[PDB]
C-alpha cells in the first residue's frame, strides 16, 4: 500500500468519509419527520459509497494501468464508480429541496450519467488525442447541469419557503464552484496532459470530494429546510 | 478509423443522433408544462445516449474481439450499453402516454432489462451453439413486452384522451415493427449465423436505431398528447 | 458442463427458478387490482433474473478464476449480478407491504447495494487477508438492513391491516433467517476460508436462493395482503 506516494491522501480520504458517514448516521437517529428522513438517507449514503471506493483505491483494487503516450499510466477507475452513484444523489438533494418537477430531475440525472460515463470512457481510452474528445463531451454535460441549477432551480427556490431558498442558494453556490474544479484537475492531471503529478492530483480530488460530500452534507443537515413546516 | 468498412455507417449514425439530440434540446426550450417536460426529458436523453455510444464505436472503444467458430469475431458491445438505457426510456415514453400503473411499468422495464442483458451475454458467449440459447431467452422477453404493449396498453389508451389514444397507437405500431427487426438482424448477422456481413449489419442497425429513436421522437414531440389538457 | 461436480446443483437451481417464474407468471394473469399487480411484477421478476444467472453459471459464462492463496480459485461472479437486482426487489416487496416512507426505502436499497457491491469486490480481491475486510463491511451493511426490518418496519406493520401485519411478520422472519446464512456460507466456502468445498457450497446457496425467492414468493402471493381493501 505504502509503495504508492499518493497512499497518504487515499488513507486520509477513507478516514474522513468513514467519519462523515458515522456522524450523519448518528445524527439522523433522532429523526421521524418523513421529509427529513429523505434528506438524511440521501446524504448519509453519499459518503458511505465514497468510503468504500476510497478504500478500494487504498488497497489497490480500484486502480488499473492504461497504455497511452507510450507509457503504462496508473488510472484510478474507482472514482467513476463512486461518482456514478454519488453525483446523482447530490443532485437529488438539491432537486428535492426546491420540489423540482419530475422531468427536470430526469434531465439532471441523465445528463449527470452522461457526464460520468463519458469521463470514464475518456479515462480508459488508449488513443491519447481521443481522451480529450470525451473530456469535452463530459464537460458539455456538466455545463448543462450547471445551467439548470441556475436558470431552472434558483427561480424555483424563490417561490418556496425562505429557509429552503436560502439553504438552496448556499448549496447551489458550493456545488457550482466545487464541481467545476473536477474537469480542470482531470485535464492537467495524470488522466489528461500530465502536468500535475498523480500524488498532487490525488490530494486535490480528496479535498474536493470531502468538501463536496461531507462539507455539503454538514450545511444541508443543519438546516431547518429539510423539515416539513410543522407546528 | 477508416480501416473498418463499416465506419461510414457508424459516422452517419453518430451525426444523425447528434443532430437529433440538438433538435430536441432546442425544441424543448420553450416548454413550461410539467407533463410535456417529462416527455422532452425522456425523449432528448435517448439520442444523446445513443450519440455517445455510436461515437465510442466509431473511435473503436466500443468494439471487442470474441473467439467463436475458430475465429476472432468483431463484436460491438457498446450497442448493449446504449440499449440498456435507451430501450427502457422508450418504453417509459409509451407507458406515461397511457398513464400505465406502476406494476405494469416495472414489468416492462424488468423484462426489457432481461432482454438486453441476455442479448449481451449471447453476444459475448464463446460456445457457438449457446449463443442461440441466449438469443431465444432474449426473444421471449421481447415477446412479453410486445404482448403487454398490445393487450395491456392499447385498451388502456382507448379510455384516455383521443389525442393520446391516436398518438399511442401510431407509436405502438412503429415500436412493434422496428423492434421486431433487431433479433432478426442479430441472428443473421455477425453475432449469429454470419450470413450478412458486418458492414451491412451495421447499416441495418443504424437505420433501425435512427428510426426507433429520432423517428419515434419526431412523432411524439409534435403531438399535443404530451401536454396536459389546459385552457 | 458436467466437468464440474457442482453442475448438478446449478442445473437444479436453474430448473426450480424457471418453474417458479412460470408459476408466478401464470398465477398473475388473472389480476387487475393495481396494488396486487405491483407485488406480482416485483415477485415474478426475482426468479426470472435468478433463472438467467443460474443458467449462465451452468453454461460456464458466469465463472471466473481468481488468484489467491497461490491457487486459481473458481469464483462464480454471476451470483452478485443476480443479487444486485433481486435483493433490492425482495426488500421492495417488504417495504411496499408496510407502506414504508421513501427515505426508508432509499436507505434500504442503498445499504443493500453497498452490501452486494462490497461482497463482489471481496470475491474478486487477490490479496487474501483483504477479502475478509470487504466481507466485514458487507456484513455491517447487512446488519443495518436487518435492524431496519425489525426496528423501523415491524412497528409500522402493526398500525396497518391485520392481514398485512401478519404476512409482513412471517416474511420478515423468513428473510432475516435466510439472509443471515449467506455471509456464513461465503466465509467458510471457496470465497473465504475454503473449509467447505465448492460443490457443497453451491448446494447450500441453491437451497437458500430457492427458499428466499420462490419460497418467499409463494407465501406473499397467496396472501390477501397484496390486494387493496375492496368490497
Ligand atoms: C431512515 O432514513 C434515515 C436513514 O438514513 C441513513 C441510512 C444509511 C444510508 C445507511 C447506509 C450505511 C450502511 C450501514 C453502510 C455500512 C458500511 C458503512 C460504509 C460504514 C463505514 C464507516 C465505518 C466503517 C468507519
Ligand atoms: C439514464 C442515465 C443512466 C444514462 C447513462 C449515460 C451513459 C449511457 C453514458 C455512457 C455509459 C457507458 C460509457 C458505460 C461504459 C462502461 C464501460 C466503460 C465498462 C468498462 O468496459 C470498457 C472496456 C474496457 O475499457 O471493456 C472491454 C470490453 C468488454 C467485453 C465490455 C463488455 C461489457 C460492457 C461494459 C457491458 C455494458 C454494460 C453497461 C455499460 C453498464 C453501465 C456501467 C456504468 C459505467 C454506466
Ligand atoms: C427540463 O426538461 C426538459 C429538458 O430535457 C432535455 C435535457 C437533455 C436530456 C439534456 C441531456 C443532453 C446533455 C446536454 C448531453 C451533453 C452532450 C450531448 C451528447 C450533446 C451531443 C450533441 C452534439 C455534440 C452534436
Ligand atoms: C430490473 C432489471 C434491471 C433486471 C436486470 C436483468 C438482468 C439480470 C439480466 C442479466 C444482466 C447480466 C447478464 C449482466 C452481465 C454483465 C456482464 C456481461 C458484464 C461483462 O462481464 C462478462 C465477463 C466477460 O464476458 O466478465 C469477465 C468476468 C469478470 C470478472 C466479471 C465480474 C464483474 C461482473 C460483471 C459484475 C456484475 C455487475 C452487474 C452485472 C452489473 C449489470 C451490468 C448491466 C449489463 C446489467
Ligand atoms: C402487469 O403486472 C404483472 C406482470 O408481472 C409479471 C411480469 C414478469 C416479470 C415478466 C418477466 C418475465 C419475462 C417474460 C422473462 C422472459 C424469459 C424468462 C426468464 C422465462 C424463463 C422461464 C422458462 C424459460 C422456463
Ligand atoms: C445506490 C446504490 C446503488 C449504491 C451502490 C453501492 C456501490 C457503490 C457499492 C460498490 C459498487 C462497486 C464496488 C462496483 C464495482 C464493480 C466492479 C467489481 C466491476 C468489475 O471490475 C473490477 C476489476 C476487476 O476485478 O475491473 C478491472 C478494471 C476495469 C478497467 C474496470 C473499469 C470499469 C469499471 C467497473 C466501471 C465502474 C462502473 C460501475 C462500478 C458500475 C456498477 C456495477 C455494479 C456492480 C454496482
Ligand atoms: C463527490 C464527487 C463529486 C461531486 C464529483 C464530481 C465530478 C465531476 C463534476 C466530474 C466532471 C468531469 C468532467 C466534467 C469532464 C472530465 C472528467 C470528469 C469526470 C472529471
Ligand atoms: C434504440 C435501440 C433500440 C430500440 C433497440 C432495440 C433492440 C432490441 C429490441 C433487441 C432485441 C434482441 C433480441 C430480442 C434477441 C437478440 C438480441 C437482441 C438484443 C438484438
Ligand atoms: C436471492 C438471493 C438472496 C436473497 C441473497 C442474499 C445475499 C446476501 C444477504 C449476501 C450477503 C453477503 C454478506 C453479508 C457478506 C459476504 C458476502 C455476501 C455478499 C454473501
Ligand atoms: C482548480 C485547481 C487546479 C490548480 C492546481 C494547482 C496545483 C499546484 C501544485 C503545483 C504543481 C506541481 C508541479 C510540480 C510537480
Ligand atoms: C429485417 C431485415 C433482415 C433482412 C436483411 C436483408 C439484407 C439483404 C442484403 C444482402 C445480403 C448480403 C449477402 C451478400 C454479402
Ligand atoms: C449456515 C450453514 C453453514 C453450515 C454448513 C454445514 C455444511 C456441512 C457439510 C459438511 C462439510 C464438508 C466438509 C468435508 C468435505
Ligand atoms: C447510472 C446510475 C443512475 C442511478 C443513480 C441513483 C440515483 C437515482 C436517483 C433517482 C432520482 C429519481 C428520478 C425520478
Ligand atoms: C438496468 C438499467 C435499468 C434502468 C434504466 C433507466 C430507466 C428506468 C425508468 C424507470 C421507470 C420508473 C419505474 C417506476
Ligand atoms: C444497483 C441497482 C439498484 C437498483 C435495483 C433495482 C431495484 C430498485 C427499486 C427502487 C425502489 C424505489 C425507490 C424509491
Ligand atoms: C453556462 C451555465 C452558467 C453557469 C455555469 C458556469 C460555468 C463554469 C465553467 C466551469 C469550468 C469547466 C471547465
Ligand atoms: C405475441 C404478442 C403479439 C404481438 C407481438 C408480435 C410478435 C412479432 C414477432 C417478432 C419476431 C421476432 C423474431
Ligand atoms: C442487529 C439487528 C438485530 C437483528 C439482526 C440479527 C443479526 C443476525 C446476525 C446474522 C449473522 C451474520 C454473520
Ligand atoms: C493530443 C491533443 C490533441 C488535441 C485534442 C483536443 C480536442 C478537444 C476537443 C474540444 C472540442
Ligand atoms: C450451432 C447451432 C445449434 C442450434 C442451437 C439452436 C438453439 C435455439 C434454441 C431455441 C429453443
Ligand atoms: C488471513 C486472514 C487475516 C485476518 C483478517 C480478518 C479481518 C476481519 C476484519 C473484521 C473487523
Ligand atoms: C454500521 C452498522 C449499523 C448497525 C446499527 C444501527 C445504527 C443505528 C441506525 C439507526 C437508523
Ligand atoms: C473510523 C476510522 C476509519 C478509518 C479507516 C480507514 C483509515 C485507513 C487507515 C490506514
Ligand atoms: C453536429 C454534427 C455532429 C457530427 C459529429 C460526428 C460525425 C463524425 C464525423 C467524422
Ligand atoms: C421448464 C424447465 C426448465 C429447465 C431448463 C434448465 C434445466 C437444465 C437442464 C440441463
Ligand atoms: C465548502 C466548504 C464547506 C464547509 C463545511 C462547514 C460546515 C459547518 C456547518
Ligand atoms: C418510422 C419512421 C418515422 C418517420 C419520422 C417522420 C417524422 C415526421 C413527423
Ligand atoms: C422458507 C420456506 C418457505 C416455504 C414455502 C412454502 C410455501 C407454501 C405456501
Ligand atoms: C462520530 C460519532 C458522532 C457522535 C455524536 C455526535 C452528536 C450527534
Ligand atoms: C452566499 C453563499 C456563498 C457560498 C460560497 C461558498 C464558496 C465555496
Ligand atoms: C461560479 C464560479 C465558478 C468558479 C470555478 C472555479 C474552478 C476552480
Ligand atoms: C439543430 C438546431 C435546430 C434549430 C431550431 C429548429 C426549430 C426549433
Ligand atoms: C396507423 C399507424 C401506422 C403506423 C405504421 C408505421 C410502420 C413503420
Ligand atoms: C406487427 C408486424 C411486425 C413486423 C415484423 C417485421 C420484422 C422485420
Ligand atoms: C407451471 C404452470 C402452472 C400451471 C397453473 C397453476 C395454477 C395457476
Ligand atoms: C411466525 C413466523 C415464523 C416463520 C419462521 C420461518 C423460519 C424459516
Ligand atoms: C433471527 C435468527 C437468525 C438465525 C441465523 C441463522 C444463520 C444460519
Amino acid at each position: 500500500i505504502t509503495g504508492r506516494p499518493e497512499w497518504i491522501w487515499l488513507a486520509l480520504g477513507t478516514a474522513l468519509m468513514g467519519l462523515g458517514t458515522l456522524y450523519f448516521l448518528v445524527k439522523g437517529m433522532g429523526v421521524s419527520d418523513p421529509d427529513a428522513k429523505k434528506f438524511y438517507a440521501i446524504t448519509t449514503l453519499v459518503p458511505a459509497i465514497a468510503f468504500t471506493m476510497y478504500l478500494s483505491m487504498l488497497l489497490g483494487y480500484g486502480l488499473t494501468m492504461v497504455p497511452f503516450g507510450g507509457e503504462q499510466n496508473p488510472i484510478y477507475w474507482a472514482r467513476y464508480a463512486d461518482w456514478l452513484f454519488t453525483t446523482p444523489l447530490l443532485l437529488l438533494d438539491l432537486a428535492l429541496l426546491v420540489d423540482a418537477d419530475q422531468g427536470t430531475i430526469l434531465a439532471l440525472v441523465g445528463a449527470d450519467g452522461i457526464m460520468i460515463g463519458t469521463g470514464l470512457v475518456g479515462a480508459l481510452t488508449k488513443v491519447y488525442s481521443y481522451r480529450f474528445v470525451w473530456w469535452a463531451i463530459s464537460t458539455a454535460a456538466m455545463l448543462y447541469i450547471l445551467y439548470v441549477l441556475f436558470f431552472g432551480f434558483t427561480s424555483k427556490a424563490e417561490s418556496m419557503r425562505p429557509e429552503v431558498a436560502s439553504t438552496f442558494k448556499v448549496l447551489r453556490n458550493v456545488t457550482v464552484v466545487l464541481w467545476s474544479a473536477y474537469p480542470v484537475v482531470w485535464l492537467i492531471g495524470s488522466e489528461g496532459a500530465g502536468i500535475v503529478p498523480l500524488n498532487i492530483e490525488t490530494l486535490l480530488f480528496m479535498v474536493l470530494d470531502v468538501s463536496a460530500k461531507v462539507g455539503f452534507g454538514l450545511i444541508l443537515l443543519r438546516s431547518r429546510a429539510i423539515f416539513g413546516e410543522a407546528e
